[PDB]
């Protein structure tokens, strides 16, 4: 089953994904001076009011909060998207060192870690339908630096120790991830793929340019999560971001001169 491991990692994911090698596949780096202002493109939306996170998960891959997106309640709308995308889940990629764990990069640089927020069109009706369709799902990306903590992280970060292998779950209610936001919406935007299989191209990536600092102490507690179930041998949740993609025929577009 696929990994970040050396037998199972993004190099092995297109034997059993073949799109992984397909043409709008992500993350990709973005290149800074070669990315274009859209003056056509609006402010993003994120309204996250009325949220209701469920729980918080660890899925083998990452950790993940999941959100009520049976209604209308927390919904990204604006910038390059028509309709409103409902918040389904958010989660992680984080690395076993500050200088890699993103999944996106700036002019080749990568953070410590990229918080996404994931999305999915209502007109689809639900998630599984909307991750078969080429604007399917929207994710909003936002880096990580060490510096300060994040305080709006600190309740995540707190509960990591009940859910620290495979399969562990936690009620993860009334959580704000309204906390995770930088001050700024400034975005790049580009079509692209889930970063993780089945890598679907469903995405319309929504990366914001303002990272998000969070302490030493907080990222050091996603590093203690496991990749393993309880009783195996444990390997580290570390390192499980997709190196960049080829970007081929595409634009990335910015919303900021
Ligand atoms: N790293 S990422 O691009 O944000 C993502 N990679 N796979 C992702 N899968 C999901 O969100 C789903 C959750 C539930 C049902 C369908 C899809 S999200
Ligand atoms: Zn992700």
């Amino acid at each position: 089953h696929w990994g970040y491991g050396k037998h199972n990692g993004p190099e092995h994911w297109h034997k059993d994904f073949p799109i992984a090698k397909g043409e709008r596949q992500s993350p990709v780096d973005i290149d800074t001076h070669t990315a274009k202002y859209d003056p056509s493109l609006k402010p993003l939306s994120v309204s996250y009011d009325q949220a209701t996170s469920l729980r918080i998960l660890n899925n083998g891959h990452s950790f993940q909060v999941t959100f009520d997106d049976s209604q209308d309640k927390a919904v990204l709308k604006g910038g390059p998207l028509d309709g409103t995308y409902r918040l389904l889940q958010f989660h992680f990629h984080w690395g076993s060192l500050d200088g890699q764990g993103s999944e996106h990069t700036v002019d080749k640089k990568k953070y410590a870690a990229e918080l996404h927020l994931v999305h999915w069109n209502t007109k689809y009706g639900d998630v599984g339908k909307a991750v078969q369709q080429p604007d399917g799902l929207a994710v909003l990306g936002i880096f990580l630096k060490v510096g300060s903590a994040k305080p709006g992280l600190q309740k995540v970060v707190d509960v990591l120790d009940s859910i620290k292998t495979e399969g562990k779950s936690a009620d993860f209610t009334n959580f704000d991830p309204r906390g995770l936001l930088p001050e700024s919406l400034d975005y790049w935007t580009y079509p692209g793929s889930l970063t993780t299989p089945p890598l679907a191209e469903c995405v319309t990536w929504i990366v914001l340019k303002e990272p998000i600092s969070v302490s030493s102490e907080q990222v050091l507690k996603f590093r203690k999560l496991n990749f393993n179930g309880e009783g195996e041998p444990e390997e580290l949740m570390v390192d499980n971001w997709r190196p960049a993609q080829p970007l081929k025929n595409r634009q990335i577009k910015a919303s900021f001169k």
